């Protein structure tokens, strides 16, 4: 029994190439590189021959397998790029049936009630030092497997700890005052509840809108404003923004300006409709999915690795070259970087034990009634793995890209899976060195860097982040945007037009009657380094420029002012780009008597302007709440619950539960368990480049070895 | 017939053989060629080519036709590069012109014998008949002319030729300009050394047992105002001394507080200063591998097998909606020149000429052997003249296409630099992304061009990208790699009794090896025409404000907006909070916004940032040399103002570039400007950089700002 080749082959989602003068096809998914010729009775997979039973059949220019082709082809044992994990690794993501499992201990106990939802259940951080020894020493985890279930029930937020070994509820906790995440659910509701006013109906009706079915919803949280803003802190609440379907693919385009319902999600109603001046809704059509638009016609590349890949995956452990690490996938913050080791001529060294987003905010600058609000904590307040991007394989990601698959929970207790979610590659980066001597032989070598990709899409804006290991020791992370810009609706076409100064006095006119809003993006990295062991200190090197008292013509010098920085509250600070900040190990020295370290850079660029720090005055209630915006760089004692930069319940929060708290106290940084937290953020002035689609804007980060080796790390293998 | 392995490789292509398919896969440049043995067909770029003699296996090694090659690869089926009917006016002189220049300028009664050339290069005409060529295929009218600098002895005289009519308009000493350093230069100041017994002996002093193992590296003195002891009309060059020891790696082997003067008209040395002394670190540290052994690596391979999307017609590129002109010069490289963006059919002005206007790295350390060091790469040296030629798949991804280019000598013979200059397309991620919750997705992939050069000048490699983004980007980033200048110490490690006061100027690198801390600043020069020649210079401030529009906010996101009228206003820190747009006041997307680019001198970097010069302001380099100190500048076009750092800065008394440029008070409002742009960082070493470093890289960029009307990559409308 035959299948069309071509058409299974897409399904499956391999890149399927045929050459009529070389009578090939060559076929590329992940890892596997195969080459097949019509008629043949073996192909080649990376390099080495495959015999098949039933060859490919060419009739009347079409193309047939086998029913077994696939499995027998791509899962063949010929592509190494993936191997089965020996002994499972203490960090390894609950699995589906650990999740099914969680999800029926707690709904064994007599609080358990038909509404209620799931807004994480993960892994419960093991214990680190036995963590270390499984990774180091292949030490087994004694300890049992936990989850911890976090549950929203109504509004109330209750913590349970389940144990998975021995199948038992170890604890339940009601939180007060915590407010839930917005939850997939809600969505729908809001939408539901909107549909269902006579009274929004009409609020619509007034500014224009003939159809209010047209009327799409998207929920915001509402922050907290100590009354200001009118509304009662112990109800679950979100605020509404709409905007008019005209069928172009592109709501965002069609802003209904200065109306605001506010939706009280336990009663389902809209208990407040705020209604500002009346804004002619902007009706062109500007779709951004090509649909209005010619196709290019341009020249294939592709980037080949015809033998596989340098990296092998063996369950969630990634080996290449001198770097081990684990990965997994979170439904708050994403994908998390755990147990990276180095290994320098045998030895494996500790430089991290988990790296991940710690919390990102886009919080907007304009002070009118469907903005004064407005700010998307994407992680604390969405949930970003849960709301992961499949990558499009190919664009999103370079043709040699391997596409994992990855396992969360969703707000029902249910496993999904998210197919495409991290994208691995390898990719060429310029000469790793150069000498070109006068008169002699050049010395080059290729750069290359291994890539972990994740994008996350909250509503209108797509996230990508790329942690990406340098052969040298370096690793970069590097944080993405695109998508479509949050707009505000107004009455000047251009900026001759009447109100054109006042339209834009909170950002550009980028298209007409349309207002890119001037805001931030925030983004805050949690790394807990452990450079070539737990116990580290932060140490400032300053360049600086003194007075020449050495003698002969120069009246300066350059210099460094270096001092230890010992406690919690001065590591809290503002980057200067021109100094020098690393995290350092007092006992463990490179060869030449240095303290074997890491500089930290939480600022190595962007192409949006930067900023210094939070966009607000120190008076403002989202200011109060987020420490976290205004300074870059942060370190504080390891603790396992310390977490996330805005705090563990950041919805409606009245104060600083994050980076405020967590560096508040001072205990001693002086050679122990310190973790860093990068901020680095822009601030986004629009153009009209940016609209109807934003192309990708970058920032970057940097954390590189100083001192941690004991010459040019890339050199090689000593040969005596 | 001749063998196919041994030819190709001659010829420079690479050659793969397929044993499953019978297939030979061919690659060189713009040409991607797939042959079967036996076969009458060839494929060229996905094109079908009719062979005259098809490949013959014998003794399972391929023999083709010896005609072969030219046959395949200048079938036509390359398209990539396009013949130039009507030259381009700001194409390089030729190997022709070159020669051409010299007989004239020789033929004069007042050439002297040994006469040197520091620069021959084209006279650019007209501006505006530049631009009319590029944009309505204007006949340029005044004909083809050349500089010709020459150095007579330590004296320089500017000339210049009319090729065409092939005589001298002038001829023109310059008085109180010195030289900058030639090749012959190099050698003499090892010769003066070798030939020195007052230096032997002082290197005996030294504990170096054989004289003959000294290697030489000749350096410019800079100004002191008499303080070094230096005579200013004498032609000078400092010497420092290293141990050849057979590593490969004499930067590794100082000979720490001996400096040598040399007067290269008088060739000797006059005047020697000796420091401590302080033994040579004498451990091997080759970087070219000898000692090591790679890891094996998997193949990865980049390719194009129905060619590029770029064309190549003598040196003018286009690729997608750009358009320009490529061109190299001896002192700077590449000039990248009639930068156009065809938006929607209409070509629009973006770039006249762009290049790297100059560059320095001067050092931390007030010692003997380095309180005048600073390393002016492109005015002392010659960056042109010292391109090195880029490594095939390693210096540039393999699916680059490598330039050759023409320039030049020091003696005035023409001088073919093999791959001097890298084109390459590259995967930059995704152009722009939206995944609409219960939507397809809408994806596209970013692409960039990019013209890539590499010269080195002593120690150091410099790497320049020029990357022309589809979305109406520019970047300029700018990579270091190379050997670190090391000072000799006592110290071992940091535990010794020396071991801070060794380090007081720099990082313990190595045993007895201290890397001294310096700067790398570079500055770009920018003829930036914003659709259009006249152009303002635009302030834009995000800033937080009071709210005075009601409800619960305190406070708001503005922007405070303003022109900067004046050139000394313009020469400014850059602060990466801030926006600083080109605009042309007279022109307006479909909003009423005015077209502009947005500069940013300091879109990041991987080695620290120098938020300017790390001198005070008293020091004589921070005087001569003002561009160092600000980030952004802007001035009036004027054909002969193009370095910062000046024409002549060798032993500079003064600021005779940026300084001098934007000194006085001249508008900037509505007028041709050019744009400056500084960016530098502050390197303190590290041991993972010795004995090679790692390349850094600092980045640069123009973005355009409302120069569109929308998304530039969305594509034409149907
Ligand atoms: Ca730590
Ligand atoms: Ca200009
Ligand atoms: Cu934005
Ligand atoms: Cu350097």
């Amino acid at each position: 029994h035959m299948v069309p080749m071509d058409k299974t082959l897409k399904e499956f989602g391999a890149d399927v190439q045929w050459d009529d003068y070389a009578q090939l096809f060559t076929l590329i998914k992940d890892g596997a590189y195969v080459k097949v010729k019509p008629g043949a009775q073996t192909a080649i997979v990376n390099g080495q021959p495959l015999a098949l039973q039933v060859p490919v059949v060419m009739k009347d220019n079409k193309a047939w397998v086998s029913d077994t082709f696939i499995n027998d082809v791509f899962q063949s044992g010929l592509d190494q790029t993936f191997q089965v994990e020996k002994r499972p690794h203490p960090l390894n993501a609950l699995t589906a049936d650990e999740i099914k499992q969680a999800v029926e201990i707690v709904k064994a106990s007599a609080d358990f009630k038909p509404n209620t939802r799931f807004t994480e259940i993960s892994l419960l951080p093991p214990d680190k030092e036995a963590v270390w020894a499984f990774a180091l020493e292949n030490k087994p985890v004694d300890q049992p497997r936990k989850a911890d279930v976090i549950m929203l029930d109504g509004k109330h937020i209750i913590e349970a700890v389940v144990d998975l070994q021995n199948n038992k509820l170890l604890s339940w906790q009601p939180i007060k005052d915590a407010h839930g995440m917005v939850l997939l659910d809600d969505f729908a509701s809001v939408q539901n509840i909107i549909n269902n006013s006579e009274e929004f109906a009409a609020a619509v009706k007034k500014r224009g809108i003939t159809d209010a079915k047209k009327v799409i919803t998207t929920p915001l949280t509402v922050g907290y404003f100590d009354g200001k803003d009118g509304l009662k802190q112990d109800a679950r609440l979100l605020k509404v923004i709409s905007y008019l379907d005209v069928g172009d693919g592109n709501y965002w385009a069609h802003p209904i300006e200065n109306l605001v319902a506010v939706v009280d999600l336990e009663q389902k109603k809209i208990v407040k409709i705020e209604e500002g001046p009346v804004v002619p809704v902007p009706m062109t059509a500007r779709p951004f999915d090509g649909r209005d638009r010619v196709a290019p016609a341009v020249k294939p590349m592709q980037i080949i690795e015809p033998e596989g890949k340098n990296y092998t995956i063996t369950g969630d452990m990634i080996h290449w070259r001198n770097w081990d690490f684990h990965l997994s996938m979170n439904s708050r913050v994403g994908p998390m970087i755990s147990t990276v080791t180095y290994n320098d001529n045998g030895t494996k060294r500790k430089v991290m034990y988990e790296g991940s987003l710690g919390g990102m905010i886009v919080p907007y600058g304009d002070p009118d009634i469907g903005w004064y609000f407005k700010a998307y904590l994407d992680s604390g307040d969405y949930g970003m793995g849960t709301l992961t991007s499949p990558i499009a394989r190919g664009k999103d990601a370079p043709s040699n890209a391997v596409l994992l698959n990855e396992t969360i929970a969703d707000y029902t207790g249910v496993p999904m899976e998210i197919p495409r979610a991290i994208a691995v590659f390898e990719r060429y980066a310029g000469p790793e060195y150069k000498h070109q001597e006068m008169g002699q032989p050049n010395v080059s070598t290729e750069r290359r860097e291994l890539v972990v990709r994740w994008i996350s899409t909250v509503g209108n804006y797509d996230y990508i982040f790329d942690w990406i290991f340098h052969e040298n020791g370096t690793i970069g992370i590097d944080a993405g945007a695109t998508g479509i810009e949050a707009v505000k609706g107004v009455k000047a076409k251009t900026m001759h037009d009447e109100t054109a100064k006042d339209d834009t006095r909170y950002g550009t006119l980028i298209d007409h009657n349309i207002v890119g809003t001037t805001h931030q993006h925030i983004y805050n990295f949690r790394l807990d380094l452990d450079v070539d062991g737990e116990n580290n200190s932060l140490v400032a090197m300053d360049p600086v420029v003194k007075p020449n008292t050495a003698g002969g013509p120069r009246t300066s010098t350059m210099q460094v002012n270096q001092y230890n920085i010992g406690n919690q509250q001065d590591a809290a600070q503002k980057f200067d780009p021109g100094t020098i900040r690393l995290l350092s190990n007092p006992n463990k020295e490179n060869r030449m008597g240095n303290p074997v370290s890491y500089q930290i850079i939480p600022y190595a660029g962007g192409t949006h302007p930067v900023a210094k720090g939070a966009q607000f005055a120190p008076d403002e209630w989202i200011y109060h709440r987020l420490s976290f915006m205004d300074k870059q760089l942060w370190v504080t004692r390891y603790h396992p619950g310390e977490r996330f930069p805005e705090g563990k319940y950041p919805n409606r929060s009245t104060h600083d539960t994050g980076l405020g708290q967590y560096s508040k106290d001072n205990e001693s940084l002086d050679n122990t368990d310190a973790v860093v937290w990068m901020t680095t953020g822009t601030t986004h002035v629009a153009r009209a480049e940016e609209w109807p689609i934003m192309p990708t804007e970058w920032v970057h980060t940097l954390l590189k070895p100083w001192n941690f080796f004991d010459e040019t790390p890339t050199l090689g293998a000593l040969k005596k």
